[PDB]
DNA sequence: TTGAGGCATTAACATTTGTTAACGACGATA
DNA sequence: TATCGTCGTTAACAAATGTTAATGCCTCAA
């Protein structure tokens, strides 16, 4: 993305270097309250929460480029209480003091509407994923979040589209569905692959069947649809 | 509050005046993407959105001040295809055309951060929200709903806390936590009710075991304390 | 006073999902 | 080689939830 180098090159002018990040390390976590503005540039990330039970809750991933804030800008108090764990084996990020935010964003607009932007990707992304998860149980939750990892991490392939993501286990599926238990997961996972709509092949999934799931997500393809364009028209 | 009376002289030396609108009344619609930005000044609306099949889906309330985005700020497109209906008897809004709101930010920074502020307080409802209805199923989703209602809504009483809404149907909880049917909200709604944590009464809602529903909506209330922490005072 | 319609409560069945357990495939270690 | 853990299936049983229907309470219009 250009919106993207050109905020990058803005950070570095002003003394703010990149930080390198590995699989499984924290850019921020729960429990220690500093508020960051995380412009995650290269890799993929999972922000996390934990319940005092221990629950595990997949929120949402960031593949770069894009912006992650964890406290408010003018208030610089805290957003919420969640971890952003690196799942790719290499990320590279840029912390950002909050503070420091407001005055590079106050010297330069374009970089204000961009960062603006990507919050409201944030918006709409977050508003369609509750319907279509919301609607149709965790069925329409299943397929909802394979959509979303086709669109993101999708690949045509001979036999269907496979998604690249080395990491998939029916733990993380249910982290990100709200089911807790990896059998439901396996079960409805059962049923998909019975209708002919995935393949568990290469420890991977190929989704052969993307309308099946479009039905189930109709307002998250929309997104994609609006506002993903790109990565939308590449199954299209 | 403060910052959205700020807002208010702003919008109205530059030209943009208000408009009224009464209950039932729709603002923007999902089948004529017009890309506003609604300045909800005061009444509360309702973000809903239709299937194909007609099914309903109440997405959040809005109770002003606050702000509403139908389209992006940089591509001009709409950020999703959503309505925005008025649940109160009157409710006066600023609409502002999308195209207009770039060049209005761009001359004030003050009111950009508003109205930046706004959006991630709009993302952190929407992740907490995301996070509760997800764990629990639909029970916890109705005590989520009813903790937000509770909070937003809600007067303390001697007979608990008053949720001050005329049309709050098991209908409309159905349509606010993804239930299809009325008779099972009615259904959930009668558990507890058994179970002392809330009463019907006066043709509204008393909530009278507030911790209960904090079980089942902890990302909620910790949104409140964070994002809202006055309204949270208001109740602890 | 009557009748229609909408909303709430409940019951009864079907479908889905939660929850635990057993079995087998796989990798890794010694 | 054997042994231990982890993950994917499947089964069996319990709880929740979807779905429909019946009933009663209320308002409203004639
Ligand atoms: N950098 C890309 C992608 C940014 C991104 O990661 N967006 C989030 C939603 S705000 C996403 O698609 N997440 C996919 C997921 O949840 O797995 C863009 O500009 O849209
Ligand atoms: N103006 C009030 C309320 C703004 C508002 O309506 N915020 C949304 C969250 S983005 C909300 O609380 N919605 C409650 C609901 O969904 O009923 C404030 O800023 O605290």
């Amino acid at each position: 993305n250009a919106q993207a180098e050109e905020f990058k090159k803005y950070l570095e002018t002003n003394g703010i270097k990149p930080k390198q990040f590995h699989k499984k390390e924290l850019i921020f976590n729960q429990w220690d309250p500093q508020e960051y503005c995380i412009f995650l540039y290269d890799g993929i990330t999972k922000l996390t929460s934990i319940s005092e039970n221990g629950t595990i809750m997949n929120l949402q991933y960031y593949k770069g480029a894009f912006v992650i804030m964890s406290g408010f800008i003018d208030t610089e108090t805290s957003v919420g209480y969640y971890n952003l764990e690196v799942i790719s084996e290499q990320a590279t990020a840029y912390v950002i003091k909050i503070n420091e935010l407001k005055e590079l964003l106050s010297k330069n607009l374009t970089h204000f509407f961009y960062v603006f932007q990507t919050l409201q990707k944030q918006v709409s992304y977050s508003l369609a994923k509750f319907n279509d998860f919301s609607i149709n149980g965790k069925l329409g939750s299943i397929c909802g979040q394979l959509l979303i990892l086709t669109y993101v991490y999708g690949k045509e392939t001979p036999d269907g589209i496979k998604i690249t993501l080395d990491n998939l286990t029916m733990q993380e599926l249910g982290y990100s569905s709200g089911i807790a238990h990896s059998s439901a997961v396996s079960r409805i996972i059962s049923k998909l692959k019975q209708e002919k709509v995935i393949v568990y092949k290469n420890s991977c999934f190929y989704v052969q069947n993307l309308d099946y799931l479009k039905r189930y997500a109709p307002k998250l393809d929309e997104w994609f649809y609006l506002a993903c364009p790109a990565t939308w028209g590449k199954l299209n």
